């Protein structure tokens, strides 16, 4: 049994179906090795994992310094593995500017050690001008896209509003990716009703935080989690529940996450082998055994009074 792989938007991209969330390698939830970065990395290529992102942001560009090193590590070919990083945010700040996307790329290609990434997102464009985005920062991507260095574009951020005000703004055909992350989870499955926009337009879905920066786990979220209070009970509620009936509120929660196959991928952040054997476990049980939809009754039936509930991002 293979991980399964996922057709990506029109870009003729084939995405394991869970991805690497490249944000741990660059210490932002711990201190983690050099060396077991690459242990990880090439544990998760060789369960079948294809496709590693990161950006400058995390781990203040070490992220992307310790991923280039691992891909390297990895002795494959470059086609074989799918890399997508981002612009615009940084550890020193926002800056969407044509000027400063441009030079972006090449900053990452070196930490990178690549001639190529194969997506580059403008990063928490909440934080940005939309306007800026529709008519600075998406021109300077093309311009990137058609010199090659990267080889697909795309926008992230936490509000769908975003999405559907740059992607009504740019002529058809001009975005090839988005990445979404928190509103596909047990507790908000929003993303779903983007989907049918995003097809209309052509343009492939990415999702990421199946966890929901940590609601969905035994330990619950860190303190700085931006959730309210009752969503943050209410999703205690739930990993209680699971406790109580010996079942996995993390599994479970990234199983749902990946049952939609309209998203091409859900990136989950991994520092650790056993982590890796862990994340792709769950979605080669779910292909050969499908949600066990009681146990999501349940969950569902917790969750309830807060359903689809977010939290303020951006300006």
């Amino acid at each position: 049994q293979k991980l399964e792989r996922r057709e990506l938007g029109n870009t003729g991209l084939n995405l394991s179906c869970v991805g690497f969330g490249a944000s741990p390698l660059g210490n932002v939830f711990g201190d983690v090795s050099e060396e077991q970065s690459i242990a990880t990395v090439i544990e998760a290529f060789n369960q079948g994992i294809n496709f590693f992102d990161t950006s400058p942001y995390y781990g203040a560009t070490l992220s992307e310094k310790v991923l280039g090193k691992c891909l390297k590590a990895l002795g494959a070919s470059r086609d074989e593995y799918i890399v997508a990083t981002k612009c615009g945010r940084y550890a020193e700040g926002f800056d969407f500017s044509a000027e400063r996307v441009t030079k972006s790329i090449d900053e990452s290609l070196e930490r990178l050690q690549l001639e190529y990434v194969d997506i580059l997102q403008c990063h928490d464009i909440e934080f940005g001008s939309l306007d800026q985005i529709v008519n600075e920062t998406i021109p300077a991507l093309q311009k990137i896209k058609e010199s090659g260095k990267t080889r697909f574009i795309g926008i992230t951020g936490l509000p769908l509003e975003v999405y559907t005000y740059v992607l009504d703004r740019v002529p058809p055909g001009t975005i090839d990716v988005v990445l979404s992350y928190c509103h596909y989870c047990i507790n908000d499955s929003t993303l779903e009703d983007m989907l049918p926009y995003f097809k209309s337009k052509g343009v492939g879905v990415i999702n990421a935080s199946p966890l929901s920066m940590g609601l969905h786990t035994e330990n619950g979220p860190p303190e700085w989690h931006p959730a309210s209070p009752e969503i943050k009970a209410a999703c205690k509620a739930a990993a209680d529940y699971c406790k109580k009936n010996g079942k996995n509120i993390s599994k479970l929660a990234l199983q749902y996450s990946l049952s939609n196959k309209d998203i091409s991928t859900t990136l989950v952040g991994m520092n650790s082998v056993k982590q890796v054997e862990e994340n792709v476990g769950a979605a080669l049980e779910l292909e050969t055994a499908g949600k066990d939809e009681k146990t999501f009754a349940e969950i569902e039936n917790i969750l309830k009074p807060i359903k689809n509930q977010s939290w303020p991002s951006g300006i």
